């Protein structure tokens, strides 16, 4: 029983993280094979930040003016090339501590663990959800940028983020391990906003059929909506809208729980309409969004 | 900017955890130098469970009997023993990947991390508070038992917390590493309920700081209260009393950000009467009481762990 936000066991990660220091930058690299990845504003100085020319800046670049640690032991880098905006630096020296990993791109409202770095010491790890709006609700200090976030399936490392900026909301801006941005963001100190943000509704759905499983039963009620009415509500208080796709995936947890999906839509309907009058879901007085419905089947019960 | 539940980065744990099978039974165990640590309830049937006599249930047990796992490679146990309510299995070889480690046992109130396993594999970590009333509120299904809660200093790991147990009441019990329990409970099959928990009161105003530093300043008055004035408000809304130990500890946290605990005292009693009034603090519409002051010191001061 019990439900808690969890996160993947960091150990994989931290077997791959490093310090990539160019010039005065330092921060954090994800060491992989021979290839150290790292956010490719590193070779960026105080004045080449608000409209940098990377092209330039990197063929400027000799494999020697980077600084690669691993503990105490300094890499050697032997070759470095761009992808997007992450920088690759070729390394001589293979990790052995690499695990079976692959770099996924992910869609609003997928969840995933960060492994916050400070100068390639692994310092705390947590859980995040794409927001619809591409950025993510992280807790990071300067210097944690080259921090990463992942799943793990069966050992496998799925590398789906990398952390490049915060944002002047206080959220934060990050690319895929191609170097890609989530969302219209660039790495630069131009003027930058992120969209407003919404509710991931799948995801709360999903968290709501995990409160019935954990015999929670309060906010159901004897209600069914159609697919349309129920987005309609949902817009008017920021709530994401809900596709056929969406009512698919919860398809699972419906049939776990003997509530279908618009039964359970409903519910959420009334839900927003209402409050929860002092009482909680799950122990929460919000309506959590930050698990997704593959996340629900794996922590509960079966 | 920014706060987040975080909990230890585990890879140093999850070098330690094996997994033990006794005849049916399968759990988790910690492997440590050349011994193996994993609730004694392994070697309970599902009738001696309800009234055992781990005495004589362990002398009759043999090392054959104990399975452990190391991922795949199988260990060999040379010889077991009892200390209170953990099992003690000791192997042939020691774990290369032992980190430097001790046991302490913690207090109400104060967090650590704990890595959930099942069948010796690690699956999810998480940061938990020990709850006044000894409890712990995990996640944790069948197959978690001998799951490990840990704290890091700097390259130091403490063990704290083993898992033996989940309350009906869904809440869950264990012990520190050396068997002793957490709270008015035994690891026996018999009708327990969790005492009536409380809310950890430095821990909600180390999180209000938590909130100053990112800026979310809408609950900060103008008043000052004390300490007597504030535990009779604190008592009845089943807060726990805050004592002087309490305020020296959120110092630091208080000159970082011009908020003088007694003050910050003077807000969080306001928000016990009034509520929140529809508004949010970090987010969350209730007192978050799951972060330490040294907690919300190493997350908004970036402080690693190697
Ligand atoms: C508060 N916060 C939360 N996350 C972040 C991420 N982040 C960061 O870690 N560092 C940044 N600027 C640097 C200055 C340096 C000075 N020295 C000596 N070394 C430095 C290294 C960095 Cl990496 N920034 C700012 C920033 C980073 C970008 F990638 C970008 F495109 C624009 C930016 F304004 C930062 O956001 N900070
Ligand atoms: C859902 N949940 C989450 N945490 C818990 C705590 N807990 C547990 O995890 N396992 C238990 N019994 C086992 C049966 C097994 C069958 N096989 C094949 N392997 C098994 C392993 C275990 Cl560990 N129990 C029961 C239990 C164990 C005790 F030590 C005790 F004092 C009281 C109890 F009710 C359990 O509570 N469940």
């Amino acid at each position: 029983s019990g439900f808690r936000k969890m996160a993947f066991p960091s150990g994989k990660v931290e077997g791959c993280m490093v310090q990539v220091t160019c010039g005065t930058t330092t921060l954090n690299g994800l060491w992989l094979d021979d290839v150290v990845y790292c956010p490719r504003h590193v070779i960026c100085t105080s004045e080449d930040i608000l409209n940098p020319n990377y092209e330039d800046l990197l063929i400027r670049k000799s494999n020697h003016n980077f600084l690669v640690q691993a503990g105490n032991v300094q890499l050697r880098v032997i070759g470095h090339s761009m992808q997007n905006c992450v920088l690759k630096l070729k390394v001589d020296t293979a990790n052995p501590k690499t695990p079976k990993y692959k770099f996924v791109r992910i869609q609003p409202g997928q969840t995933f663990s960060v492994l916050a770095c400070y100068n390639g010491s692994p310092s705390g790890v947590y859980q995040c959800a794409m927001r619809p709006n591409f950025t993510i609700k992280g807790s990071f200090l300067n210097g944690s940028c080259g921090s990463v976030g992942f799943n793990i399936d069966y050992d496998c490392v799925s590398f789906c983020y990398m952390h490049h900026m915060e944002l002047p909301t206080g959220v934060h801006a990050g690319t895929d391990l191609e170097g890609n941005f989530y969302g219209p963001f660039v790495d630069r100190q131009t003027a930058q906003a992120a969209g407003t943000d919404t509710t991931i509704t799948v995801n709360v759905l999903a968290w709501l059929y995990a409160a019935v499983i954990n015999g929670d039963r309060w906010f159901l009620n004897r209600f069914t909506t159609t697919l349309n009415d129920f987005n309609l509500v949902a817009m008017k208080y920021n709530y994401e809208p809900l596709t056929q796709d969406h009512v698919d995936i919860l398809g699972p947890l419906s049939a776990q729980t003997g509530i279908a999906v618009l039964d359970m839509c409903a519910s959420l309907k009334e839900l927003l309409q209402n409050g929860m009058n002092g009482r909680t879901i799950l122990g929460s007085a919000l309506l959590e969004d930050e698990f997704t419905p593959f996340d629900v089947v794996r922590q509960c019960s079966g």
